[PDB]
């Protein structure tokens, strides 16, 4: 077993603060901001071996990603930027960088109490989302 244990599971998306503005600071287009903003998200972790498969689904998008801690891989995120995207556990703290066009934002997935809590910076811009249990 390993600690990236407390990751696995479903989680619902319960709270957003900042991520319409996140959103905005990253490039997304007003429309796909509105429909994206509005979604309420299955955030679905699983492991296999070395491999980390992280599956968002909901009414806009569903997307997928799977990876291995510290190797880049392609990824599509939901606004179809083409990123390069490098996951590493740090202190517990799923730290996740995504470059494109000379651009970069950080994601980072901690657990706290029974959440999920989930906080993307995008230069100054920092959104806050916190997920719970299925
Ligand atoms: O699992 C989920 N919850 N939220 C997302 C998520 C996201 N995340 C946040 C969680 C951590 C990984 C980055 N970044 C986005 C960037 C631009 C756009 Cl237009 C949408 C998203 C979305 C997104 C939002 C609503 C519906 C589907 C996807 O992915």
């Amino acid at each position: 077993s390993h600690m990236c244990d407390a990751f696995v599971g479903t989680w619902k998306l319960v709270s957003s603060e900042n991520f319409d503005d996140y959103m905005k600071e990253v490039g997304v287009g007003f429309a796909t901001r509105k429909v994206a903003g509005m979604a309420k998200p299955n955030m679905i972790i699983s492991v296999n071996g070395d491999v980390i498969t992280i599956k968002s689904e909901s009414t806009f998008k569903n997307t997928e990603i799977s990876f291995i801690l510290g190797q880049e891989f392609d990824e599509v995120t939901a606004d179809d930027r083409k990123v390069k995207s490098t996951i590493t556990l740090d202190g517990g703290v799923l730290v996740h960088v995504q470059k494109w066009d000379g651009k970069s934002t950080t994601i980072k997935r901690k657990r706290e109490d029974d959440k999920l809590v989930v906080e993307c910076v995008m230069k100054g811009v920092t959104s806050t989302r916190v997920y719970e249990r299925a």
